[PDB]
């Protein structure tokens, strides 16, 4: 019944293959060329998530082959492919995650594949370069696929643009959204499953000044961020969720609200990045 134990057996019993690194096979994540487990690839991309203090990585598969995002966990007992393994179940993103840990459980990474499309973080359309009605197709993404780890009642409580990945399959029909970094992650059917309660330790409660995440406000809370963030702000709309005060209780209808007003228009995503 201690947290530890049933986190542990959770998602230990997850049907995703996690490989155990050999003392002196744990590597540096950095740009060029990594091996991790039997698995290599070529990291063309580092990305600073500096609100996380973390670093994240964007390459291919060994060959000139299939996209792929690399990163650390926080830690060896973080389950974050496990967590991010779940996450992906309930959603429409073709991908497929591999965790690897350590011997000594101290480290801990993730590798996720992609089809032979293209895969961009949310951050780079908040740049300025980027057209608004761009930048509004990937937010309106975003929208749907936090309004539905909202039903799901599952609380990502790690939410930014640089960890926040779309996909565009190579026909350029539509984006497909997977946020990443899921070590701090709150399943609370599976809590109340198993009769867990908050620590006072975890990360997630130090990191929020909370002594319990309950329900998906802190993630809404992280969406509204993502709009103060857009570097060329047009949208009167879009000016307004930045402001907006966030309500004391989030209903999947406040993300439905942000995404009847944001444009969908795949053709001006498409024309500008390919």
């Amino acid at each position: 019944a201690h947290f530890q134990s049933e986190i542990e057996e959770n998602y230990e019993a997850v049907g995703n293959v996690v490989v155990d690194l050999m003392g002196g096979c744990e590597p540096t994540l950095r740009v060029g060329r990594v091996q991790l487990g039997n698995d290599i690839f070529t990291l063309r991309e580092e990305i600073r998530a500096t609100e996380l203090k973390r670093v994240l990585y964007v390459g291919t598969t060994e060959g000139d082959e299939f996209p792929v995002v690399v990163y650390a966990w926080t830690n060896g007992n973080s389950y974050e492919s496990a967590k991010a393994f779940v996450a992906s179940q309930g959603l429409n993103v073709p991908c497929r995650i591999v965790g690897y840990r350590s011997y000594d459980k101290m480290s801990g990474y993730t590798a996720i594949i992609f089809p032979q499309g293209h895969v961009y973080s949310l951050r780079t359309f908040l740049q300025r370069s980027v057209p608004t009605r761009a930048t509004e197709t990937a937010l309106y993404y975003v929208a749907e696929t936090l309004r539905s780890l909202c039903t799901r009642r599952i609380i990502h409580c790690a939410l930014t643009p640089d960890n926040v990945f779309m996909y565009m399959d190579s026909t350029g029909a539509s984006l497909k959204t997977f946020p990443v970094c899921w070590d701090d992650c709150v399943d609370a059917a599976m809590f109340s499953e198993r009769g867990l309660k908050f620590v006072p330790s975890l990360p997630v409660l130090m990191r929020h000044a909370v002594k319990e995440i309950d329900g998906s406000y802190i993630d809404f809370v992280s969406f509204c961020r993502m709009f103060r963030q857009i570097e060329n702000n047009c949208s009167a709309m879009c000016q307004k969720v930045a402001k907006m005060k966030a309500p004391p209780v989030v209903r999947m209808t406040d993300y439905t609200n942000i995404q009847t007003e944001l444009t969908w228009d795949m053709d001006a995503v498409m024309n500008h990045f390919c």
